[PDB]
């Protein structure tokens, strides 16, 4: 169906412009006939998940790069891919007119879009908020008698979450993370700054904070929304830092272990939302494997933890092997999951660059590394942001795949959107990553998986400027001859039988 | 009856701290025999509307500046003083515990406070809201069948206004201003930006818009609330700039004239709400006399306009004589009314500065200038904000007389609150401005008025660092020997017989 | 001609891209033949000062809008047009390769560019500096023994001014303004803040500050640069404001008058630079006429003041007539001159909008209004800035006609460049503004002038979206039949005898 | 000799205030008989390198943590400690009066100070410069006939270096690093941005770049200055990132390897500067082991490389063992050297925080880690900055141990300065690191070394708030009983014979 409408804003590539009557979209997905493959391609020069098809050949000779599928070499199963319905995202998406709202959400959740099946929902405010509430701001309300959802949940977040789940055919999983507790639970009595929960695990502060999770879940449930998982805390390590600028609650690894063991675990387990999964960490991967060891080598915490959630920000100084690889090595039965990423973020980095192809490649590059080191899902931060990278109450502006221009009733799908979509669209839940051996060294990032149904998907990213010819070999069926254009991303799909 | 608990946040003066169980207040007001006066004094060093009394003597001991009351020189009568019940004010007030809410409302509205008698009510969202909405967002509802009040009005604003009116002895007048129409009535299909109504005065867009005012007043009346006056649009000049960041609807002085003549006047006059006054402009005074020349020289428009509303905003605006005074010269029978002021702000300054004497002095200096140029009322912007100048979906750029810290169930009454009250408390509705002649050039700002019962009120602001020896003469009573200290504001009240 | 090479960044219009080998330029200037006129046209839709010619007709019929020249009604003679060589502008310029530096300079200063003949030069640092510094930072150095120029002058500004002057055919006039004195001369001991010169006019602080001007001139003279004029102070009113964020030195109008009379006037007179002119004010036109009355009615200050300089930032609260008009009325023989303007200065306002036509129109609209009220020249602020609108040590970033992209070795000429050039290129020094009566109300902005040689220039701006057919009538020659397209600026030139 | 004059600027500890006539200093250093130790102590509460002496006893009365010297366990020898004479440092130091310049230089370089013995020198401009420039900006001077030292070198940098060496009793080693080449050697023809050399190693560009290094070394040699070493490029990885803001010149580890092999090693070997050592990397340590494996396993490259230079960047950075420790294991005979450290972001803290104890601890913590992982030297960034962290032509983002306030002819010594001196003062060149075994898990950071003459030195950092009881055992002498106060740093020195 409708192709991308490009616009340039002076960066390395175009955005696709959507408005109330128009937005680029896909035909209903089909599988290629046996003997043939599907290819989706996006390029710096302006191609956007464009479909073509070719034959799978019985024969290959040559000495080009060859990537061989190893279907018998099974690794992790995939959970999925999505983004965060923060107060900022929900507010920008609802400031468009109704028809443009639907196109924005179809872009993400529809099979005519990119098939998101994760939404991370913050528990009360974060920096991507326009004020600093919590759900229990009445001081010393240890019974949480005055716990309630503000309009940010009931008017913004929740309605849009329902609207998304209605557009998706895949089941979608919700993931909640808190940034701060009520201030009267905290040693410093502020939403920000250095400060943790008062007292010691097992006590009334810790028991209240754990009941707060259940009240959150109870409230979302009145609104007919169920969670797949919760994290123990957003970036617990942030709250150990003096002058930390926005909402945070600090835990040392040991504090997190004992809060889970004493309070959060038992309290969740004793409640009707006992099937909600718990993920620890929810922080930079530099803190691994150590935080995993401290928590998971204690069997009283360990029985309550489904998985470890990682944020990407320090990936660059934390090699995947030493962090993710090792963690998996030690706790192979405890899933690794990526719960948050953005560009950028860093003091040198400018916030939103409309049309940036470099940012797109950062995303797919980090997705491919994640999948090659055991990680079962990948989750972007804000679903949508304004051209400033906000709102953000503390001016901590960042970039997002969809940029909303409220004065235009229009939105811009960035390269970050399409680079993500190269995975989210073609790797349903249950996909199992498999082996893929390169015949010689190369500058490509490639990853192979199998869908629950047996069929193959391979993603290939080219971040160097030169076209690279390659053959994908699958012994069940044959050879795929193709080229990786420079600054391209490709997904290949084929039936195996 | 209870004194100010001062607190310093490191600016030039203190705030007054209030909480669920304590707030500063006044005894019922009570005034002495002929020959005696009352002085209420607030200083930068900490005095807050403190009362003393003294003699009005027949012998003149002062050899300094003399201010002589000239009761026969008679000017405008006063409508009153108030502030705006924006979504932001309501949300801040409603996040205090109910005893703290009552103390807050009594501070403004009761005789034990500063005696407000004006509330401004936005019609649907503005920047001081946590979301975008109008009362009719279901597209092309040209008969306004789906017009309704959201929760902002039914849960937050309306109960708060009901409670203000119960606490008030004085009759309270409500004033209403739209920021935006439904976006389907708009050139640009956007709640913000450069964008006016579709079509031309008299057509179906323009009739629908005008009907929206009647549906508005209908709705509030169903809630037992009646308006004194509506404005023709908040800040119509802003709807003609750029991608104006907040909710707006642009009108040229011409387009307002025609909308008033063809649509809004006709529609209002046709309804039960025909007694509601219509105010034009609602914008910076730089736009006068020109806007008034445009609208009011049209008999078809002018028969429906009861006054001209002006914004102060306040870092900032035009000379008074050339704008306010010239407008009064040309149209002496159309009242002038200040419908919105705010401060700073002010790129090198906080939105909120707790204890800023200077932002207080700015309020009183401007109310005085206003009174001296035929303005009949002055109404503040947001009644309350948080310590960030929020919530504001776009950006905070302004202070408020009261700052709520909900995490501590506390509120702070800023020096601005007391500069407002030095007028609002002691200048009831119907009071008349009268002459007051200075005997020599001086630094003070002074205004004299007469109460409906003929008693005298004089306010004196000293914005300089120096104590000014002062004498006030009432021809009918005598000489009041006094001193205006540096950085103070005084209100003198005395019986004339 | 090399034509404009356009680029969009998503705003209303295009920039013209220039690099080390290419930059849009004009052919050498020519007179249109008697009986013919020349037209230069710039439009929103992409035309950049492009030349055509048409006939001057013997007669006219219509009914249409007729602008009639009144050659015998004569007003001010023009000094010229230009911009500021700040530390920021100089730094951005000299960060391009040498051949790109000369293209940028030829753009402004040569006949194949837009013929600038004013350069405003800061005396030390302002906000558009990357450090605060004065020429005399050794504390208490009343003799100015350690006065010297830093590299900001000797390596950046000076060499770039020598180059500009070499590229200009027209004589260029240098105008200097100080933001701060050494901090030891100031009551507050800081470069910024509220604070003025210590002591009293006539005294050592004041005499030293006046000798610093002569030492500035001495130093520039050593480097073969001569000044046309100095202002008494950049924005003297900013030093009267508490917490003023960057470099400033406060003067009341009375302190200004008295410093000129006692110190700066005599000190410049007794020096070899006695022919350098002195302009007072160098601040917002709101301060007029009062600042003018206070200074110029003192014959001892008056004998030293050649002119009054005005900045544009508060033009919009200060109708031109009340300020510029009244001041000229009171002091017809003391020239008015616009010495600084920029856009993006509010909050509200974004900083750099690459290719913004609105900002372009804001510049031309202000130049016409200035020329219609007696003003003899107009000076832009920074000559060039980076795409963030800096550098600026205090982050007070703004727009500029030329934006330098150091990383691409490229520069962008904005719509503001072309809008200024429709004036600077065509109105040499000595042009006298003359009458131009319109036949009916219109939405156009127009101004006529006569070159020294006796020929005619008319500039016409259309800020409405509507094409407006007009006839210009000169009685010496005939009718020019034309159209003013919407969002266009035109210059018309013709010989008269 | 003279004690610290403290001043608080509202951070966690004091600065020590120096001017033209006073600065804190040390007596010439002097050490007691066998059986007695010296302790220099600095505390957050205000103690600054305070000296006391005590006994080393036969009897062990301590029951807490024991640290036992292990002199026979012998590690790397130390090259030294210093910082960078950038343009920004030089500009700050010389805007002080001569007497204050000498007290600043004696602070760092004399034994009455902290005995620096390393100065790093930028080759032409970097971000800590007030203008862009190289030594060869005349385009296409491939024999570099137009190679010259600007005033930054000949006026600022060189005389200051000369005076540092006059003041030093220790011999000082100079380290040179380039940021960018002349831009006509650059793929991108820009001073910053994503750009490398043109062409390929061996060619005309690369031989020109290599010769540039010799030209530099010839020039400084004419000013009677010789280099210890040069680095192959400052932060080579920075110039592989799209539009990098500061001067860079990108090399992949491969291009560095070939540039060293083909061009730089060969040219230097063939010159009179063949003794100048060459350090590779000069970048973040996250780039190790990889960068070292690429360059050092190529024998044509390795013959030419004396060491690997690392940046500490410093509110990040990668784990020590896997970078520095693994690099030592793989290439045990190639020295590691810390060539640049600084603090800091993060985005919510000032560039400069005057008296920030935490920042001091960061210096000492990270020096100790260095030492514990085979690093032979540690060299600070800018020696001095202004109170803004400037001048920086791009953006201030880092602090400095000495902050200069020129307007008051004063300088401020940071905690960071003293945290550095606890090493640089007491660990002379040729000291060897030795074993020091902790008896139990503890919080302190501790390192032991031996002077060339056999005497012992141990430094103990307490980054926690609790006092830690401490015994230090020397097998040859006995037990030194002591306390490591909360937030202290200690240097102990003793004769072993
Ligand atoms: C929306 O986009 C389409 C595709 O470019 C265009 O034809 C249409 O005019 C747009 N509608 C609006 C309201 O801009
Ligand atoms: C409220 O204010 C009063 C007077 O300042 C004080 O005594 C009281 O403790 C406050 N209440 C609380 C909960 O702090
Ligand atoms: C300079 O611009 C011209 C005109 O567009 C173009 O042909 C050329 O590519 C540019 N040169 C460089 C170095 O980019
Ligand atoms: C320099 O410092 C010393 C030590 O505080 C002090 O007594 C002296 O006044 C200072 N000199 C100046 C110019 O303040």
């Amino acid at each position: 169906a409708r192709p991308c409408i490009p616009k340039s804003f002076g960066y390395s590539s175009v955005v696709c412009v959507c408005n109330a009557t128009y937005c680029d979209s896909f035909d209903p997905p089909t599988f290629p006939a046996l003997g043939t493959f599907s290819r989706y391609e996006s390029t710096r020069s302006g191609r956007r998940m464009e479909l073509s098809m070719g034959p799978i050949q019985a024969n290959h000779t040559g000495t080009g790069l060859l990537l061989t599928l190893q279907p018998e070499q099974k690794f992790q199963k995939v959970k999925g891919f999505g983004g965060a319905m923060t107060d900022a995202a929900a507010l920008n998406i609802l400031a468009l007119s109704p028809p443009a709202q639907n196109l924005l959400l179809k872009s993400y959740f529809s099979e005519e879009g990119i098939g998101y099946n994760i939404i991370r929902v913050p528990m009360a405010s974060c920096d991507f908020s326009i004020r600093t509430y919590t759900y229990a701001d009445t001081p010393d309300d240890f019974q949480l008698h005055n716990f309630s959802l503000p309009e940010e949940d009931t008017k913004l977040k929740i309605p849009l979450i329902h609207r998304a789940l209605q557009l998706a055919q895949r089941p979608v999983s919700l993931l909640a993370s808190p940034w701060t507790s009520p201030t009267w639970l905290k040693t410093n009595g502020a939403v920000n700054g250095k400060g943790s929960l008062k007292g010691q695990p097992g006590d009334i502060y810790h028991q209240t904070w754990a009941r707060y999770f259940v009240k959150f879940l109870d409230a979302y449930a009145e609104h007919k929304l169920q969670f797949w998982a919760v994290t123990a805390e957003n970036e617990p390590s942030a709250g150990l830092l003096s002058g930390y600028p926005f909402q945070c609650l600090g835990f040392t690894p040991e504090h997190q272990r004992d809060f889970i063991a004493r309070d959060l675990g038992p309290t969740l387990a004793n409640s009707t939302h006992h099937n909600v999964r718990l993920l620890m960490l929810d922080d930079q991967r530099l803190l691994l494997p150590h935080w995993a060891k401290v928590v998971l080598t204690d069997p009283e915490a360990a029985k309550y933890v489904h998985g470890i959630a990682v944020h990407w920000y320090l990936d660059f100084l934390a090699p995947a092997k030493a962090t993710l690889g090792e963690t998996h090595r030690l706790f192979p039965n405890t899933m690794l999951f990526a719960s948050e990423a953005c560009v950028g973020s860093k003091f040198w980095e400018q916030s939103v660059r409309l049309g940036s192809w470099d940012r797109g490649m950062q995303y797919s590059h980090s997705i491919i590394t994640n999948l090659l080191y055991h990680v079962v899902g990948w989750t972007d931060w804000n679903l949508a942001l304004n051209p400033e990278g906000g709102p953000n109450w503390v001016r901590n502006f960042v970039d997002s795949p969809i940029i909303v221009d409220i004065t235009k009733d229009t939105f811009y799908k960035q390269p970050m959107f399409y680079h993500l979509g190269h995975f989210s669209k073609f790797i349903p839940e249950g996909s199992q990553r498999v082996g893929l051996v390169a015949s010689q060294k190369n500058d490509l990032d490639a990853v192979a998986l199998m869908h629950p149904d047996g069929s193959a998907v391979v993603v290939v990213l080219n971040r160097s400027s030169k076209d690279v010819p390659l053959t994908i070999k699958d012994p069940a069926v044959g050879f795929l001859e193709t080229i990786s254009p420079g600054y391209s991303i490709h997904t290949y799909l084929w039936h195996r039988q």
